[PDB]
């Protein structure tokens, strides 16, 4: 997607302080060398003996003894038992852990569909039904291979009073909880998606 | 309960030619029993005199005669089958109503009482509009209840479920609740 200039700026700004003038562009996107050293590398450093863990919770009030200078947080601070450490040090295989896998939802079709003979400048309604409006307007200006899907389902009962606005929420966010692991992979392959009561 | 002075001198007046002037008050409450009269009507409740009106949409196309109908003779065959009338175990006379009132002590007038109704009690649940009467003095009372609720007409569908609802509720109750009408004592229940 194109950038609003401001962030292009400040970002390409930021940056060229660290890649040659040609690379500044693709620095951030493009890689070339496989490097499994580096990775090893940095995994080495992943170890439960440079670790540093940090709880917050409601739990500690009034259970602290230190007080941050500047702001006056309120905590404590404790040495991780050499037990535990030793314990973490031998993490051992489960098997409930697996690589992911081929991302399925990878794109390979990007093909641009020509613009109607019809086409207008605003959202046309082209279907009109008791049960739902359907506004259309295809791409006349960005041509990127992508598109943008959305729809109100109105009902009266999601807001009828506080219960059942409640429930509309619960319910959403346990869906949405639901398909997570299946729409994960669709998100890291450029789609995404958004569902929320209104 | 008093009445309305036009319905009183029209309603009385109609009796002053069969009872003597002292009665006539209390002339049509309290007066012969007459089972003799009360048999001799009822030998007029037999099928060889009997006049019999359907009224339905059913006979439309049917009719020959501003009102469309058909005039037609009962079969006599018909008539017998009324004639031999068996009795059905399912028929009962009614039994004691046990809705008559006995009790009927006016309540003082109470130390506080106020001339218009007070809020007695106003909770989340429900608020109670209270007067004891003042005036009239006979043994009787009214009790009025809005039920509320959002559910009744958030939309056509549960307006109706609302009204079937105390339609079902008045037609399972109505049985038991005629006694007590009889005996003065009624209600009405509806949805708005």
């Amino acid at each position: 997607d194109k950038e609003r200039p401001r962030g292009y700026t400040s970002k390409i700004a930021g940056i060229l302080h660290y890649y040659p003038l040609e690379e500044v562009l693709t620095a951030e996107y493009l890689l070339e060398e496989f490097r499994p050293d580096l990775i090893e590398m940095v995994l080495d450093k992943l170890r439960p003996e440079n670790v540093r863990v940090a709880i917050v919770s409601k739990s500690f009030e009034g259970k602290t003894d230190r007080t941050e200078e500047w702001y006056g947080t309120q905590y404590k601070q404790e040495a991780i038992p050499d037990e535990v450490i030793k314990k973490w040090q031998n993490a051992d295989l489960n098997g409930k852990f697996k690589l992911p896998t081929k991302n399925e939802f990878i794109p390979t079709n990007f093909e641009i569909l020509p613009l109607e003979k019809e086409a207008t400048p605003y959202p046309a309604l082209i279907k009109d039904t008791a049960m739902s409006k359907l506004w259309f307007k295809q791409d006349d200006k960005f041509f990127l291979p992508k598109a943008n899907l959305n729809f109100e389902f109105f009902s009266p009962f999601a807001y009828v009073d506080p219960l059942h606005s409640n429930m509309a929420y619960l319910y959403l966010e346990l869906l949405k909880d639901s398909l997570n692991e299946y729409a994960y992979a669709a998100e890291l392959a450029g789609l995404s998606y958004d569902l929320q009561n209104t």
